[PDB]
């Protein structure tokens, strides 16, 4: 059908897709499309491997040779993935998808039109819109109108995320309608491209009543922030309103990964 990389007619009702874009794997596994290969991370996501990977192979997303051997019938990859968009076309209809062009929820609706299973898609949106109801209440009835901030650490820099950049932020601020610090909203939501880099200095400005902290990438030095003097000085840390966050798990935004995401947020704010 139509695409950012020229209209390259796709076979309706495929049966062998190679999701080159890790992020979009959970979207196909949910819709029903049979995937035949996905990059590294896909198997490293808890929400994924944790319970899904019947017949899919690996490959970081470069070896243009491993892609053929899987004899796909559809090659769906990010526009800026990194692999030559022309070469992959030499294997099977290759549909390039612009990163963040679409939404997060709407992005699954597209992958439903592109294929031909809207009935399996609309079936999910029902379950989602439903879980949210429960959660939105249970939460508000257990946290009132406090301030919840999502932030990750990278060296000496900290990224206090808002509503537009992943990390459950779509869940926290949109799907849950929870409020953040007047500053997190002022620079990470009502402005920023989704996040706001900071330092150990600018922290008691963002740190809300509850924190969803966690490292930037799995395996490595936390930077010394979570082990700093100002971080443990905060009020949110004291009361015990800090919940680590698995980066590999919180990096996706597909359906399967969101359910686990929101679910984590829920118990992390309803326990006594």
């Amino acid at each position: 059908y139509k695409a950012e990389n020229g209209n390259v007619k796709i076979p309706k009702h495929p049966k062998r897709v190679v999701v080159m874009a890790d992020g979009y794997y959970g979207y196909f596994k949910t819709l029903g499309i049979n995937v035949v290969g996905a990059p590294e991370n896909v198997f490293k996501n808890p929400y994924y491997k944790g319970k899904t990977n019947g017949v899919e192979n690996i490959g970081d997303g470069t070896s243009v040779e491993k892609v053929i051997d899987l004899n796909p019938d559809l090659i769906i990859v990010w526009t800026t993935q990194g692999a030559d968009i022309k070469k992959l076309e030499k294997i099977a209809p290759t549909v390039a998808v612009k990163y963040d062009k679409l939404d997060n929820i709407e992005q699954l609706k597209e992958f439903a039109k592109m294929t031909g299973t809207e009935d399996k898609a609309e079936k999910w949106l029902a379950k989602w819109d439903k879980k949210v109801a429960a959660a939105k209440t249970k939460i508000k009835k257990a946290v009132g109108d406090k301030t919840i901030s999502i932030m990750q650490t990278n060296g000496k820099d900290i990224y206090v995320f808002g509503k537009d950049f992943g990390r459950g932020g779509s869940i926290i601020y949109k799907d849950l309608g929870l409020q953040a610090t007047k500053l997190t909203k002022e620079k990470a939501i009502d402005q920023g491209p989704g996040y706001t880099s900071i330092s150990l200095e600018k922290l008691p400005d963002f740190a809300g009543d509850y924190i969803f902290a966690g490292p930037w990438q799995s395996g490595g030095d936390d930077g010394g922030v979570f082990e700093s003097s100002i971080w443990k000085n905060l009020n949110a840390v004291k009361n015990g309103h800090v919940y680590k966050m698995d980066p590999i798990g919180f990096y996706f935004t597909d359906p399967i990964s969101l359910e686990g995401q929101l679910e984590f947020i829920t118990e992390s704010l309803t326990k006594l």
